[PDB]
């Protein structure tokens, strides 16, 4: 009661797209307040829910909630065209008023043109060298966190305030990437005169986050909902350093990005697919270069929900799982796309590393050597059944129950929700 | 039981120097594990027990006890020459066996001898054109966590892994830093060479930091303490941005820099100083410029633990306090330096900002706005006399004791502590 209400927390507990934006969508039904606390649209969260499809990346998924308010915590970072854009591609879609239940934090970063274009031009870089880059969205997450680090990027508040004296920080900001890749060009005067527009326009939804989040937690009782983006072995400091993204996805991003104390966190729920993917570069003990992989690709339809560009895809890997959580503390767990694996008549999934007949402690801080290791791998049978249509515990069949205790038992952590589709009924939930 | 022994926090809650320090190793003498999550050796924490005055900056200040485990978690950023150089300050002062006692976690960034370099080169930079710099402490804190967003900054663990790989890293990151600064010369083979040495030395201290946390909060019950620095309004997020550091300073940023979860959490304490006091550049709404502020410099020695450079000093300020503990919600707070006050015959303490006669809702996430405020005063009777040999609640005097209640009631936290002195006896426990 002094405390205030607490936060239920949605998290990804591996290499991203485990499936939050299902999750989320299913706790928002409820929800008065549904928010994002790090990255940028870089994510790409997926709904469906009644026949339509959605896939969000700025806006809080729960944005499809009307008789909610959608929040954008300091933590993120916004490219304010890519914002909009996506607003518009979903109003064509049935997304109205939005603007009136959409909230901006007036602390958050501004991703700036010139962001994702050094971004790109990064990438390239590492590649025409090295052969080997980090496989960024090139969207320049990295380059906007990085300009935040340096506290030379620019924030909501200072582009409402006196435009003068933003176009100045703004010049200031160009003329330094521009030191870093003489080759990027930057049109000035276009991208600041789009700005003063995207100004106007987002200046209504915008407040005081620590404020407005600080009342909304001490005041009447509020059921607050945090999406998290990413996951935990793409978190800047946790995950698999550097092929990550650059913000703490993990648990304390909760905290840094929305200015609320750790006694107001409480559920926080990892979400795991029933297999393992990862999009971009970097090691992946697991991953099935073969048939199996081709069927997980396929029966998962595991590809860039935009790019086109298929995903890797291996087992389950245990050892991610349990690291993630020693990190995270999930309260429950959030199993996706067990439908998946109806199919296959055994599955293998990853219970532990070794690296020279040796098997490692503890999950290695060294992505290089995560590299180099042989997974110890445990066979379980197959349920080989259609699960597309359970509902209930009782409605899946033997092998399916064992693979779901098998998790819970080797993580320490309940499951929660069984996922068996991408809509929202797509879902049974144990508890 | 389950969630494990949970973690005690010291913070900061006004721009830093609040006494973190002073604090922390009051509460030390017990810890198993006293540990710092965030910042680099920017920090200066001032111990003073049994005639003996200590200033540490990377180590934790319970490295004093010999009968615990100091931690440097991964949100630290580390310059291994300073960390040394600290050390052997140090040593010849009685400091011996720490390296038995001090453990690296093995995430950890480094600041490079070039980091601290284009700090400086970055600051002269501002001043030279804006005639306006954020008056950083050039230990290059601030490139060093811009390299880690940018996921380019090298860590702990890979100096101990395949040097050959790690100079080539180091080698191009050297190289973009010179884009930045084409003045900026490098002796890449020197420190080089030098980082060799510093390899093979840290090695023995290092450790998985999240496992060896992990292991600490869930095995047998251990007394676990948490060493901010820095403070809340210069958090990167919540503080004055861009007048503030680069790291959460706040408690997110203690999830983020040891990899633990927030049930994890305990009693975060806010270190709160009498009156206000600011190193650096930036908005400083009670700043008492004339014989008052010369006052509180002068009985509170406030002044550069190194530079000597003397520090900005000002009334109470409850806006920034309430402000602090709506990020941190702190369980209960350390007021320090009441002794300073037993000279005034009346203290003034700032309880709200006004702009145009208006008084202002709450902090302004626009720091230039900060700047323009007329902040509201209230003026409380001094207690003159000396205070410097109080040890319990009724050896301090009337006025003392309404002072303590007022910052204890208009930030709605209880004062668990009372300094009156630099020593570790100079404190009085409320309860
Ligand atoms: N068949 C099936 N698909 C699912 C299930 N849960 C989620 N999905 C889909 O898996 C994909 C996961 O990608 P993504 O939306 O990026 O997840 P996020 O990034 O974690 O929000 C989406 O297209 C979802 O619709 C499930 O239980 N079964
Ligand atoms: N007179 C007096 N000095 C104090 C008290 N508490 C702390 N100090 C001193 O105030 C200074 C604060 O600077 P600093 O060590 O940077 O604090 P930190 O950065 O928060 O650890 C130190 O020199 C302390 O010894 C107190 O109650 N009374
Ligand atoms: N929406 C996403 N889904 C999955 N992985 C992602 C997503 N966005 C970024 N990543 C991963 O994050 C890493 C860094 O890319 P970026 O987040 O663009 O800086 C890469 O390994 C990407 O594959
Ligand atoms: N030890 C410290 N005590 C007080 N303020 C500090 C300290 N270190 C850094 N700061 C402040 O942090 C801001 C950024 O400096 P830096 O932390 O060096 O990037 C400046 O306003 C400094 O005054
Ligand atoms: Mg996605
Ligand atoms: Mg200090």
């Amino acid at each position: 009661a002094a405390t205030g209400s607490r936060v239920t927390v949605v998290l990804g507990a591996q290499w991203g797209d485990e499936g939050k934006g299902k999750v989320v969508d299913l706790l928002a039904t409820d929800a008065d307040i549904v928010s994002r606390c790090q990255g940028g649209n870089n994510a790409g969260h997926t709904v469906v829910v009644d026949g339509k499809e959605y896939d969000f990346h700025l806006l809080p998924s729960g944005i499809i909630n009307t008789k909610a308010v959608s929040f954008i915590g300091n933590g993120v970072v916004i490219h304010l065209p890519g914002l909009f854009e996506e607003a518009e591609k979903n109003e064509k879609k049935g997304l109205k008023d939005w603007e009136k239940r959409l909230i901006i934090s007036d602390r958050a970063h501004l991703v700036f043109d010139f962001h994702q274009a050094v971004d790109g031009l990064q990438e390239v870089q590492r590649q025409a060298q090295e052969g080997k880059n980090i496989g960024t969205t090139k969207k320049g997450i990295g380059p906007t966190y990085s300009s935040k680090a340096a506290r030379t990027g620019l924030r909501i508040c200072d582009l409402l305030s006196d435009f003068d004296e933003f176009s100045a920080r703004f010049k200031n900001l160009a003329h330094q990437h521009q030191s870093m890749f003489p080759t990027l060009e930057i049109d000035v005067e276009g991208q600041l005169k789009r700005l003063k527009g995207f100004a106007e326009r987002i200046r209504p939804m915008v407040r005081d986050g620590v404020y407005f989040m600080y009342e909304a937690l001490h005041g009447p009782p509020k059921k607050v909902l945090v999406e998290g983006a990413n996951a935990a072995l793409l978190d800047i400091d946790f995950g698999t350093y550097p092929f990550v993204t650059s913000s703490n996805c993990t648990v304390g991003g909760v905290c840094t990005g929305l200015g609320i104390p750790p006694q107001n966190i409480g559920d926080v729920y990892g979400v795991v697919k029933a297999y393992t993917t990862r999009v971009g570069i970097g090691a992946f003990p697991t991953e099935q270069i073969n048939e199996i992989g081709d069927l997980l690709q396929n029966r998962g339809h595991e590809w860039g929900v935009t790019t086109g560009r298929k995903r890797r895809c291996g087992w389950l890997d245990l050892m991610i799982l349990r690291y993630a959580h020693m990190v995270n503390g999930f309260t429950a767990l959030a199993l996706t796309k067990l439908d998946i694996l109806d199919v296959l008549s055994e599955i293998k999934v990853g219970i532990s590393y070794k690296l020279n007949g040796k098997r490692i402690p503890y999950f290695p801080a060294n992505q290089e050597i995560l590299q180099k290791v042989e997974v110890e791998y445990e066979t379980l049978p197959g349920w080989k059944a259609d699960t597309t249509g359970a509902r209930k515990w009782e409605d899946l069949p033997p092998q399916a129950q064992s693979y779901v205790r098998f998790v819970e038992n080797h993580m320490g952590v309940a499951v929660k929700w069984v996922g068996v589709g991408k809509s929202r009924e797509s879902m049974i939930q144990l508890f």
